[PDB]
């Protein structure tokens, strides 16, 4: 699934991730945004030989079984292809253990990049919440 901009920022407040960590609404919009371009279906394979999964782009190295990364972790203890689906649940508590592991949101590349210090309100501007 595609999702348009206030579709996602109204999923992922009622699954608890508006201020989740001190981390504002706008704030994961902007990472799907450019992590995924809001697509649940995205796959992108890393040069280690890991895959991003999903529309947070969660990383097989560490956090969701693809059977293909060998000696990698499974901490949110899932298949990487339920982080595809269009019901975003199984994306959104996966991150909720990644914002939490001391990094923040510093864990998302694109976040970084491109999110982190600019006016990440402007992604849930105009949306009904
Ligand atoms: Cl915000
Ligand atoms: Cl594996
Ligand atoms: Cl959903
Ligand atoms: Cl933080
Ligand atoms: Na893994």
């Amino acid at each position: 699934k595609v999702f348009g901009r206030c579709e996602l920022a109204a999923a992922m407040k009622r699954h608890g991730l508006d201020n989740y960590r001190g981390y504002s609404l706008g704030n994961w919009v902007c990472a799907a945004k450019f992590e995924s371009n809001f697509n649940t279906q995205a796959t992108n394979r890393n040069t280690d030989g890991s895959t991003d999964y999903g529309i947070l782009q969660i990383n097989s190295r560490w956090w969701c079984n693809d059977g293909r990364t060998p000696g990698s972790r499974n901490l949110c203890n899932i298949p990487c292809s339920a982080l595809l689906s269009s019901d975003i649940t199984a994306s959104v508590n996966c991150a909720k253990k990644i914002v939490s592991d001391g990094n923040g949101m510093n864990a998302w590349v694109a976040w970084r990049n491109r999110c982190k210090g600019t006016d990440v309100q402007a992604w849930i501007r105009g949306c009904r919440l």
